[PDB]
């Protein structure tokens, strides 16, 4: 075999069994989509060789009838820790990876929710790349993360495959890997018997960045008197809720917050309320994307997510991205599905290729068969940037 | 001996760790044995010291060997001292150090950023009452990204690369780690005021903001401090330059606010010791005499102010008297004599051949290097209390 | 306890090791003290097995999780056995293991050849009377290369993908290793007689070329083995099926070689046990009423005969009695039996409590599992010994 | 960048610092090396990425000013333990690895002659590459090799750049990777006091194959009666001696057995003495061999090696290969002899070339000022392959 992941799996080997079969379940899947996606063949072993190195190791056992791990994962169907985007606008693609780095000791008393696993990847990123800044991180991970006592206690009232306070994504973009994590607000929330809004927002109040830009200060007091009576005001874990924070493990004067919301309701009048913040928005920009997504409904169990990104230095707030669930629904209809969807934006050429390039991405399934490949997709509109198309696969389900 | 029985045991993963191990353990094992553990606890310390802190130690600096990065803790550059805090009745052994990053002191790491959260990483899963919250608050408040560590370093001595220390009280028989967060670097690298961003950083914090004694003692405390720190951005001592937390649940944590100072003079001992006038009962006064006495019987200066959650008044602080330059025999005859004035007899009569004995290989009528430290307190609580730092490789080589 | 003490001390690297010590760190801890090794040794020993066989012993099998690798030391696939050595004066303690490489039982690894010799490196550096020349030595004469090693994994069972096995004897106050080479896979994969290929292994090494008196005991040998076990390829016990060492110094080393048979009566104890009547004199015989009486007081059976370099006669060899299938209470009250006839009144005295106490978390009187192994064994230098076999997991879960 | 040595910088990072300075001494090198000999760009990342995964951790520190290791190797000038050569004959070239395998405790109490690197590193490539034995190795090892109080004694007898048993190339062929090892006699020798010839050919005739190959018995019977009477009978390290024993890591059956002399007396009547074997060899391959070779010395401090490599299977002895030493010779002056030589074989592209190359594989030095950067030239002529060149460089010295 001469493609880069066979080469790189010739080159390297394994240190373990778990990363091998991580490899033989992965690899080849995200090679063909960084080829599908227009990168150099040095781009291509870049981030071949970046995943072997941190990424598998990272991916903890390999969950597999008879080998039952201590550690199960929300991120997929069969519990594997492990996604794969890619990023759909009019000129480009870019993959993404997310996952959660699992420790040795996961999901046992000496470390109940994961809690240590995705700050060790991160400092050996922080070595590895000289823009990643972990100073956001260390910020949530001090205001939501929960000492050893409090995680059993969260595990008590947390099903198996949440339990977890934080995960990690890494964009492949621009020849680079630029990190982001999302860390739950609900172990806090169940742990210390307070809102779900309040616990987040006071998170937020305290980062230094808040405290010296009165821009993201206003951006923030128009998103929470939206969300204030739309989500509870009491302790409970009910819909719509602030469920994750995002950041970019960047410069924290240029990381993007992200307030992620967790709901089951979702039809054209919640759409329209969500995207436009209740009325807030009525420019052109907004009005055209809320078409879009409207559209993107008509045309197609987890939640919807809403997810509100705010940056520094801007005082108002814009759309969020709407992830739509898609695990349970067949991949071949999702397919057709995303087809008509792209003809309608007039993205002829990502049309014509979306079919043959999925069947492609994964050789092992047939794809016209399962219904949990695609697991989200989501959809955003931007200024000084056009429409995009998030769509998740949950690789290894493709690969199994 | 444990320290023998733990070497035939374990060996040693490399050379380096065999050296530390060679030029410290016999000395640790002996402080251990001197301070009264038990057995048992001397195997579970030397074992721990072992698996956990040589490993952190990073290369050992010898002729011929030079390190990337050279540590400030110690006269020869090595990143560990080891210290006993006395009181009276009982004697507590404490570890200090500074773990060494793989890349700690180039390029890729120019402050040594990450090792001390690494090793605290393997504490949190070691030990039940480890919490990093503390760790990870001021991290993000007075850590640098890569760019900004390297102007660091162009601008301070390479002793002073460096942005975190930790502590390890061996206590009971747990370890009981605590850092400390240099606030420098920052200062620094920002041009903002040293006074500036160290109250930023703790009124971030969120027991500050769920506490309303701890807002109490602070503001006296900023009182105190402003007129007497720079108000600009310089490295004018005196300076708040140190931040150090408990690695413990945020509402037990004592938070320290140290200055550091190259004047000490009786009036400022009389100033810092009360809070400029604050502090005038009986308790102040009976540890001022202490101080005063000790500072009679006899690097920065250090003061440390110390507060918790739940206390709305100030307490006098730790003052820190270096010893770099000074007889080591002298000290310890000026020790006997200052342990005397406090009636710790039984302190005083062992002191000197405890001391001989911790360090063999050494004269200490000839060395000026090992005794790098003291410090003095008075606590309401606990009473009189002395704690001494030994540059336990000068007292080995 | 110092079991307890090092778990405190050092935690675990992951949780299989944590299991492992959770099964098996107490029974060890508990072996030692009975057999009156000091603290200190106890603690040497357990910090030894913390750090180097808990790495070694793979993942640990349980309900949900079924490793690649299965091992034949146990009932339940564990690769683990504790062993004690009694005499009249003295009781030893000896551990008994596959190292399990990280890719073993898979296509890169079949028979998992590498993680013992990897352990043995790991002691080379720990203990300076460590020697592997010997182990090089038979790991060329009866390893393979990974197609062979893939072909015998399609001809064996499960528990048995495996070449070699080692064992660590807690002698004196040092760690003393000796392991054993199958002979099996090789004899399959090459279709050459086991009694070929082991005797064509052992005439190569250095030692046999150097010493006239070891190649007169094993021509002796041979001519006692040639004839009993099969002369073409098959799998016919009795057959020569492994070769031990110890790793030490090549001079001093035992050469064993083990015969496995599944038919043991009279007939055959006194062909074993006399080498065929070659073997007539009153310590011999001593041995043999002995060996009679301990089968009439209660897997194949197995026959050890060892040699020395400097010696050119053959002695008795060691026979082994599997006990697996028999209830652990009759075996206890039988040796109890068998060791008053031996006049080992103290042994008899304490042996079934001291069993019950390696292994509380069972009842002796219910498990089949536990007792695996039984060897006996006269030697005109050192006279009686008796070495039992703990299936030291069964006896924990 | 975006050359493979820069791309997998990039992407993989550095352990620690020497792994680093590893890397920024020879990398570049390496990579220029396998381009020029025309391996493709996928192998050209196998085999970067192979020798920063598998090679890297495996050197040790890096030997520089303030910081100097406690294990001094003889592979170079520089004591650092790593070489790069390649082998040229009329239709290609290739890249090949020599090393040490350092242990984390070489040169110290525990480990005086650096015992267990190599092995370590041959076992994982044993799990890395299916075709890998490790038998001739450990047979070797068990004849040669020493306890720790035969090491501490042996370092008592040897200087510095002695301290070694045993060292391992790497052929990277074909897109594989093939391991060969030698190891030294000489250490043996001092501590037991018996002649090299002796415990040579005594480790030889204890192999297995030995046992059951008449033709090797045969062929190694034919070298007995060539070095008996020219390398010492006494116990003395005096030249010619038998001073390396090399396998090839493969099936026995198939392995390569070679007795390497080390001398340093070299004219016209010695070279034909070795390469004809006193006159055993007069065909015509042979005397057309000897020419070359001649041609070679006029046309040009370390011993000289002659190297006599057997196969299993074959009884008559070939012509061996002769290993010139270059060490303190000008490398601009040995530069123009080798393409004055390559003019004399015919091999035009090669002369024409050879110095450009040289140029661009040590872009950090002057090639033309030092004397340190080729270190061996071996020489070498088939049956079934033609005449073969082997340059040695000392990659280290070519790059500081
Ligand atoms: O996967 C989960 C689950 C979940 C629910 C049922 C399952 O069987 C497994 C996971 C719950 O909350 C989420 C919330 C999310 O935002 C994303 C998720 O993937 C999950
Ligand atoms: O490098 C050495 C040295 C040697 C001699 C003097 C030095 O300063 C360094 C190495 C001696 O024997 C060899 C013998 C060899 O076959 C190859 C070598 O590279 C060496
Ligand atoms: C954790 C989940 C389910 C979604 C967040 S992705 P995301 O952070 O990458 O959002 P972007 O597409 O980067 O804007
Ligand atoms: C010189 C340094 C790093 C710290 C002084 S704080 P300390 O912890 O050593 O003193 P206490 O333990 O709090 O008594
Ligand atoms: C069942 C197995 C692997 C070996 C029997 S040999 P042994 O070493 O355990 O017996 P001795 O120690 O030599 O008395
Ligand atoms: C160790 C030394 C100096 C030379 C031997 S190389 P070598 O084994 O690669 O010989 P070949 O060119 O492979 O035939």
């Amino acid at each position: 075999g001469s493609r880069p992941w066979q080469i790189l799996s010739q080159a390297l080997g394994f240190p373990n069994y778990d990363q091998e079969l991580w490899w033989q379940n992965t690899a080849e899947t995200l090679n063909r989509v960084l080829e599908q996606c227009d990168y150099s063949v040095h781009l291509q072993y870049k981030y071949l060789a970046f995943y072997h190195k941190y990424i598998l190791p990272s991916l903890g056992p390999f969950r597999r009838p008879g080998v039952e791990p201590e550690y199960i994962s929300g991120l997929s169907h069969g519990g594997h820790p492990l996604e794969i985007s890619v990023k759909i606008d009019k000129s480009k693609t870019i993959c993404r990876l997310g996952l959660q780095a699992i420790g040795p000791l996961a999901g046992t008393a000496r470390d109940p929710l994961n809690s240590f696993g995705d700050r060790e990847l991160l400092k050996n990123l922080a070595t590895l790349l000289p823009h990643v800044d972990l100073r956001l991180f260390d910020h949530f991970n001090a205001q939501v993360g929960l000492d050893r006592a409090q995680c059993a206690v969260a595990t008590t009232k947390l099903i198996k495959e949440s339990h977890n306070i934080v995960c990690t994504s890494l964009d492949l973009k621009d020849g680079e890997v630029i990190p982001k994590v999302y860390f739950s607000t609900i172990p806090k929330g169940l742990v210390t018997e307070t809102p779900l809004f309040d616990l987040t927002f006071a998170a937020i109040e305290q980062m230094e960045v808040y405290h010296k830009d009165a821009p993201l200060r206003t951006a923030l007091s128009s998103l929470k008197d939206f969300l204030r009576p739309r989500v509870p005001t009491d302790a409970s874990i009910t819909p719509p809720l602030t469920g994750l924070i995002g950041v970019d493990c960047i410069d924290p004067m240029l990381s993007r917050l992200k307030v992620y919301l967790a709901t089951f309701r979702m039809d054209l009048s919640l759409i329209r309320d969500y995207w436009t913040l209740g009325g807030l928005l009525t420019d052109a920009g907004t009005m055209k994307g809320l078409e879009m997504v409207e559209t993107l409904a008509k045309t197609l169990r987890l939640p919807f997510g809403i997810n509100y990104a705010m940056k520094p230095g801007t005082a108002e707030l814009a759309p969020p991205q709407i992830y739509f669930p898609l695990l349970g629904i067949n991949d071949g209809f999702i397919a057709d599905a995303l087809v008509e969807f792209f003809q309608y934006m007039g993205w002829e050429d990502q049309a014509n290729r979306y079919k043959d390039e999925l069947k492609a991405k994964f050789p092992n399934v047939d794809i016209s068969q399962t219904k949990n490949v695609h697991r989200w997709l989501g959809v955003a509109y931007s200024e000084t940037k056009g429409p995009s198309m998030n769509i998740y696969y949950d690789v290894v389900a493709g690969n199994v």
